[PDB]
């Protein structure tokens, strides 16, 4: 069996190897990347997002949200408070300003160390889930807005037609914004480009591995284990390398620079949290491997998280009892 | 100057002239077609939407809207009573029973006489709005789920970047169901193509003349129009043929083949009915010309008109005193 030990693995595509999405997706599993739940790949040299970033200061951000953190620094929830509108411009204003700046750090190590001891002392605004993309038009490869859907897949695979639509996400972000322990919605994979700015650093749990995380969450949040069978879910919850160290928890963690995708895998958990001032842009995909995972996948039923409405029919065809 | 009476075009493109949507819009507005507000485009015989309709029925129409008249036969209004969920299947089986079926008629006339003679007096079950597409993925031309966006073309045409994404839409219809008269959001351009099933008649008025229309509604619906500014925007106003000619408007009517796209233009109010059951797919779009439209668009702001999250940045760039 390919890569036994679940570690994350780094790709270098030619320019020849990025013309066909699905098929280098298959090669990567090919190698064994997604026994770790996460791979990097690093576009080749020739490729291009887009021409440049100089116009980009007028999106808006509807709904910055600030991030609350309760409990203590290895082990604490975070809750969205949602702020007034701001563009790009003025978000990035802000992530530089005094109080949100990134401060004086030795390298990523040093940073990360200042991360876990001192997150839950701050409350930074990041501008998540904005619907849009960052890639030119003209860009043809790799480009996630023009990925084939997860409603294709699945009627290529399974032969039924389903209603639903699948677009990318922008991310805004700045210094400790973070993103809670989770897998994806139906387990599906995600694709995440980081357009510009800081770096993104990732935490994440072998899919072969991913009941020992659960397990641990329960007991580290006994409230939020009672009121959900799958709270993980509401995307909240936050646990430190060292106190999964201490479980016992296999884990693999990898930082994320512009110009860099990174790829999820199915039932990866995943967790993280931004440099500084960045932009990154995602979004879900499926393969013919994730079926299985999608018709297994846990749901969340106590209200609490959000379900877009695409999710709908693939709950319905992959899970008609829980439906 | 072409097409200076305004009639609805048709046409015929090449299976070569069908490779290029941008270039074959220019073309039919070269020869005049936007004057009418409308056009029709047959597919060459070569082209496909999609291979079968035969695995669609379990598509969810999550919330049928009942569509209940008020008024006189040729000058009324409706408004959408939500109804239960149901899939395509049982919906096509509801509109094909005795109680919803299209009657006996002898032509597409006799069928246009019946509609607006006895319309107001039946509340037909409308399937709207459902974010979708039935267009197999493998078709690369006219495929309404692979258009260039809207806010790219706003990108290119004035060198701003801004958030949203632009999906398409499926609509399942029964006889007598309705659209009111309307133009697009934001005075744009509509592409919809019959997939399958009985005909959609349509009626339009020339842009040139879309304020003479405007003003003979503010004098039928007087309480709608004290109401707001722009409620024909609200898409629940009908006017007959027979009125709009005692009233002198201008305007023409076509019908709609299951196979065939029709192309509507900014600021080209349109109204029309389905026959009888079928499945039509719609997105908006835009090119060059429609810069100058957007920027004069009128807009609801009494509340009652929907706003999908992507027209916040049109309003915001092209109109930021209205913003
Ligand atoms: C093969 C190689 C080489 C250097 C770094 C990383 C790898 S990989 N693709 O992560 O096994
Ligand atoms: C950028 C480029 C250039 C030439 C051939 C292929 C590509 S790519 N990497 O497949 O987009
Ligand atoms: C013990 C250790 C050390 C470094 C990285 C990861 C681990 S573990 N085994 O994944 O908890
Ligand atoms: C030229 C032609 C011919 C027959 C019917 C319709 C047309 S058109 N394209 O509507 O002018
Ligand atoms: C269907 C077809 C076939 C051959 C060439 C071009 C096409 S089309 N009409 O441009 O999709
Ligand atoms: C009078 C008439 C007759 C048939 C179609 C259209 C009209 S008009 N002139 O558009 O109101
Ligand atoms: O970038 C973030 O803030 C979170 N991203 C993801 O969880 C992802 O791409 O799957
Ligand atoms: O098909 C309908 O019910 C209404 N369609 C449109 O108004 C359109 O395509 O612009
Ligand atoms: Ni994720
Ligand atoms: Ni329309
Ligand atoms: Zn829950
Ligand atoms: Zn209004």
């Amino acid at each position: 069996a390919q890569n036994p030990n679940c570690n994350i693995m780094i790709f270098h595509p030619t320019k020849e190897e990025f013309n066909d999405f699905d098929k280098y997706i298959a090669y990567m599993e090919s190698q064994g990347a997604h026994r770790a739940g996460l791979a990097k790949i690093i576009p080749p040299k020739e490729w291009k997002a887009r021409e440049t970033y100089d116009n980009i200061s007028e999106i808006l951000i509807a709904t910055p949200l600030q991030q609350v953190a309760s409990g203590r620094a290895g082990v604490f929830t975070q809750y969205h408070k949602k702020k007034k509108a701001m563009t790009v411009g003025e978000y990035r204003h802000l992530a530089n300003s005094k109080k949100y700046q990134t401060p004086p750090h030795q390298n990523f190590e040093d940073l990360e160390r200042k991360y876990w001891k001192n997150r839950i002392y701050n409350s930074p605004i990041y501008g998540a889930d904005i619907s849009g993309s960052l890639f030119d038009e003209n860009t043809k490869q790799w480009n996630l807005g023009h990925l084939g859907t997860i409603q294709d897949l699945l009627e290529k695979e399974c032969g039924v037609v389903i209603e639903g639509v699948n677009t990318p996400y922008l991310y805004f972000g700045m210094w400790k914004t973070t993103f809670a322990w989770h897998t994806e919605d139906m387990d599906l994979y995600s694709i995440n480009y980081l357009h510009l700015g800081e770096p993104k650093t990732w935490y994440v749990v072998p899919p072969e591995h991913g009941q020992r995380l659960e397990r641990l969450a329960r007991e580290l949040f006994p409230g939020s284990s009672r009121g959900c069978g799958a709270f993980l879910r509401h995307k909240v919850a936050l646990i430190s390398p060292t106190v999964l160290k201490e479980n016992g928890i296999p884990f693999n963690r990898i930082t994320q620079e512009a110009g860099e995708f990174m790829v999820t895998f199915p039932y990866g958990y995943h967790a993280g949290f931004n440099h500084g001032f960045n932009c990154a842009e995602a979004i879900n995909f499926a393969t013919p491997r994730w079926i299985d995972y999608g018709k297994m996948a846990s749901q969340c039923s106590c209200g609490e998280a959000r379900v877009t409405f695409s999710m709908d029919a693939f709950v319905r065809i992959l899970q008609p009892e829980r439906y």
